[PDB]
Order: structure tokens, then sequence, then C-alpha cells
């Protein structure tokens, strides 16, 4: 067992770094299985030179909508959970997450399924904040997913390893995603099938 | 499907901005119906050349009360619920936002009628924090809605279209509101109405 | 119907303001009955001269204690509801206002009578945080109250008055409290009493 | 009675201090009873020279997990609760707190007896943040515990005593234990054990 962090606070992460650089999201989203939920992912990276301090995770979903009594909201926003009630939304963030949204009966996706996504005019707009260690300044970094950037049934290509005493992350695989058998039924159809 | 936010995190709002000038919120609230709830509306600005980070609403009802043992709190402060809950609260600030309050239970406007608000003394604050993303600083914007400047059965006309790949603002429509059919009963009423 | 706050976010207290100077709270917390509730409560003040950005307001218990299994903490620290989960501890503070905490069954002073209450070695620290809106600084201000600065069966003296268009804070009152007729059981044997 | 904080919100904390020097967490966390719940306990310590201002705590357990489908999280992080839906989490740091994790169901430690817990790969991250209250700055500091820190059936020994009207910390003592009568069982385990 190789310590992550060390007593004195230090990480034990990207050997001979010295904690202006911008954070990195995965160019995609995907959804697949995590222990019997369907869940909506998407990658963070980390700052290779410096800590950020308070950092947060939020996304939106953007999507315009009528509402039954037919008022047209253009670009409507909600907000999409990806730790909010936990804390697990408040990052400690010294190699890159994969950052996951649940997909129950309160989320946005929850009647999505396979062939319906496609179809679905939509779009995630992903949102860290926190403060730069060194710099001193609040930061925000932003990124998007429209439909046809997630890929239903996928997984991340985990990016970490242990070299000598220090985990190392190929950046290589940042980006990387690779097929795994998940259903195609939405959410709320796959809870309905569950339960008789 | 054209994008609100890039890959990169850039907006497409506001062709031609640069991404002190002063934050404006609608000059009414409007009450009116959406999914068949009744909800007392405002609009926020954004600021046409920054961004504001960790921005967030909160809205106070200011209103002097006497408790059933007789003590007189003259403008009396309560907390009016615009998404602390679930997140919503914080803003994706970057085109004007509806900003909702869901008249339920829980809400102080539960039991008036439209016939009884305007016998209503009271007031709501509004009050949007974040921080200027260049300037570096704590902001906060307020502003006020008394009784008469809150519309019964209207809604927001939309500021939003899509122009040439970016999103623009009719600003020139921001404070505009239009009449929608809305029943003249209390949330309170409605809710018994409704079930039976 | 004056306005507290003006469309455009100025506020209609102390005619002549500019909006270092520090921030004042009441020499006594006061105990007493709220719409049917036992409430523990204390006056926190305002900045004559600036606005306080993002203010809210917390507040411990601090007393030692003996777990059953005879551990013995000294100044045990224990947080003390007073709006956390409504967003009420966020204060719109631009004039005094007493700050509530209302005495349940989730509440340290829930078992605590009248006669009990100066028998108990306790003591409530008030901590105020916020960001002074000049001076750009992140600010706290912090007072005490043991047992003996916590009067049971009052309640504070108002504090504020229209005069010409423009609320003003007699400073004079802003200590001052009053006796009112007030049972003298604890709440738990309040809701007891109250439960047959 | 000597107060802890003085009605002007000075501290009666380290006779003759000034309120850079770096925060210390204990090198151990234990596992004992308290009222009945098996908890993890660490220990932090404050300033001695500065107050920190919205001081906050959290705590990452890092574990390397496979789902039920057969992904791997190499180090996959969770938040362990340590106050965050009480507001118990914000502290008020003048003299070193014992921090407690209850354990109970939504506990990763649930599961894990005393002969359990050697067999475990897991760590502790844990996470101070607040405003160094001169400095200006957002500061972090943080430790981490790893299996065999984790002494399981031990307190903390108390560090603080009253001297002429200020309190003191034997800083001596800030990292020392004691071994105290505790059962072995997992707190599940406990618990089934004491509903029958
Ligand atoms: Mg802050």
């Amino acid at each position: 067992i190789q310590r992550y962090v060390r007593k004195d606070g230090k990480c034990n992460v990207h050997h001979g770094n010295v904690r202006a650089e911008t954070l990195v999201f995965s160019t995609h989203a995907v959804i697949s299985m995590r222990d019997g939920k369907l869940c909506l992912m998407f990658r963070v990276g980390d700052l290779r030179n410096s800590h950020i301090v308070e950092a947060s995770i939020r996304a939106k979903l953007i999507k315009s909508k009528q509402t039954s009594e037919g008022e047209f909201i253009p670009l409507n926003q909600t907000d999409i959970n990806v730790g909010y009630y936990t804390g697990d939304d408040r990052l400690f963030l010294v190699s890159p997450l994969i950052i996951s949204h649940e997909i129950n009966q309160q989320s946005p996706f929850w009647e999505i399924s396979k062939a319906q996504l496609p179809k679905e005019e939509l779009e995630i707009v992903v949102i860290l904040e926190g403060m730069v260690e060194a710099t001193g300044m609040t930061c925000q970094a932003r990124s998007s997913y429209i439909t046809s950037e997630i890929l239903w049934g996928y997984r991340f290509t985990p990016v970490l390893t242990l070299e000598d005493g220090f985990y190392e992350v190929d950046y290589n695989s940042f980006h990387e995603t690779y097929e795994t058998s998940t259903p195609s039924l939405s959410a709320k159809e796959l809870a309905e099938l569950a339960n008789r």
C-alpha cells in the first residue's frame, strides 16, 4: 500500500512537479452501469503544477422546454446532480477524476433510452470552480457535451498507475473510452423491469 | 442544434463581446402557472463583458409581522426559496435568466390570492452575489419588488434568439411581460380544489 | 408602504450614510415564545457605512461533556441551528437583526427549564462572517453569552422607525430588552404538556 | 465558569499570543464508542498566532474499488461524513479539536470489524480549508491516515487546561492517545446484536 498523500499533506502524484495552464475535461461523456445504476459520467483533469482549493463541480442541463401551459423557455437550465447532497461535488482534485451522475427518478435522463438519446436536443455544461493555490485567484473552467458527444454503453479507460512510489497519469488515455455490455433501456424502464 | 457553450468553455452569446457595468433585474415580478404550479418569477440579466463566477441568487420577503404572542417585528425577513435545495440557485449566468419561486406550502405566498395580493404590505428583495471574473472581486447586486410591482397572471417575454451561430439578447424585451390565462385562486386554494 | 430597498439596490436606511468600524452583538440573549415555540434570540448589528456581502451567522454551544462511556470533552462544541436548513442564516444585514434559534428536539436547550438554566455551565459563541463591500476583505466578528447573560422571559426592544422616507436605528435601544409573559417549563416539558 | 470567548470576541486561549506557521493533524486516527455509537476520530490543531475564518473540515476515503459490473476504479474517492448535514464541519478552531465521524449505515467503515481493519487497503485524506485572518488568503492543509495509522479501541488524550483565566494547550499531548474498553465488532454487527 503506497500512500496517495503523505502525512505532511504532499501528494504522491506527478514526480518532479512543483505544486498559466488550463484545465481539461474529457471530450466525451459516457453512460453505463455502476453497481446496478445507470450513470452519466465525464472526466475532469487536475492542474499538473497547482493545487485547486475549495474545488467544486456542478453541471447544468441546457434544454429548450415548453410547460404544460405552453410557455416556451429557450435554453432552459436545470442543475444535474453530481454529488451536491453528500459533499461529493467537493473535489480532491490531484489526479483526473471521473464525475458520476446517477440517473435516478430526479434526473433529466430518467426516461431517455439508448435509441431515444440521439433524438434529444440537449447540452450538458460542466463547471469546475475553485481557488488556484498559488495564483490566489478564484478560477472557473467550463466545457460542454451535446447529444452526439455522449457515448451510451461506454466506460472511461483508467489513467492512473504507480511508478516508484509516485502515481503517474497517462494523459494519452485521458479522453479514451471503451465499450462495455450495457442495457439499452432507459433508467426508468430498467427500474420498472426490475420491480416485478 | 447550435451549442450554447463550446468544448473549450467559451459561450456562444453576444458576438463581439470580450468576456464598470452594472447588473439589471427586471422592473417587475410576475405570478403564473408552470407545470401546474403557481410560481413567482423575476428576470436577472448577465454582464455583457464579464463572466460572474460562483454566482448565486437569494431573495428575502420583507414584511412586518406580529407573533401570536403579540411581538411586533417591523420589516421581518424571511428567505424565499429560489433553488437552494437542488443547487438551482447557483446560476450559470451568461444570458438573462427567469428565476422561479414555486409557491408551495412553505412559501410566504401560499395563501395569497390575486384579489388579496394588492392588500398586502410586503417587499421582495433580490440579491445576486458572485465574483466578477476579471475584476477579481466579489460583487453583490440588489433590487426590490413591492406589491404593486408584482403582476398576477403574466409571463416574461423571451429575449433570446439565434443569429449566425451566436445567441443574441433583445435587451429591448428584457422587462417586457405578457398576459396569460391564470387562475385567481391562491396556491393553497388551488391545491384544496385539486384534492377532491 | 415605504420601500426598504430601492429598485436600484440602494437601501433606505441611515440617511446620510456613505455605503475601520466594528460590528456589535447585543450584550444579552433572551428566551421567549414566538408562534408557540420557545426560541433563543440575540441581536446582531449592521455596519453603518459598509454593506457586508455573503453575510452568514452561526453559533456554537460550548459545553464540557462526559459521554456515557466516560470520555470527558472539555469545552465540547456543537452547532446551534440559526437558519442553516432554510438559508435564513444568510443575512441581509442592513439594519440590526434578531437572530432566532428555535428550541426543538434537536436543540441543546430542549430540556433546559427556567430554574435549570442558571445551574448550567455553558456558553454560546456567535460568529458572523462576510465580505466588507468596500474593504474587499473577508471579516469575522464574534461574541459570547454565558448562562447569566441569557434572560429567560424577555424580548428585544425594537430599534427601527421610519423618518422621512428613511429607516433609522435607535442604537440607544440596541441592547434593551423587556419582560413578557413566558412559561417556565423547558421546551421538552411544554411539548409533552401540549400533547395530551 | 471562565469564558472561552470574551464579549468583544477575543478568545481566552494561548496567553501572550498575538491573534508563516503550519497546521498540525494528529499522527493517528482512533476508533471507539461515543454515546453508544462507534466513531472514527482525528485531531486538528489551531494556528497559535492567527484565527482561521470560514474554517471547514472534509475527509475522503481513498480506496480502489471494483463495481459489480467489473469496472476497476483505482484510488476511488468518497466523502466521509464529518458534520456536513448539521454545519458541524464548520469549525470554530481556536484550540485543538477532535473531529468525529460516526460510523453508521452510510459510512464506509460500517462493515469493518477490528480484525478486518488491518486487512483493508484504504487511506483517509483529511482536508482543512479556511481564510487565515491576517494573511488575507485562503489556505488548505492536508494529511492522511492509512490502515496502520488507525487505532481501534483508543481515545485522544485531552490537551486543554485552565491556567489563570486563560485556556492553555499541552501540545506535548496533542498526538497522544490511550486505550479504552471497546467492542471488536463492526458497527453493522453491533447494530444487529443490539436489535434483538
Ligand atoms: Mg468564498
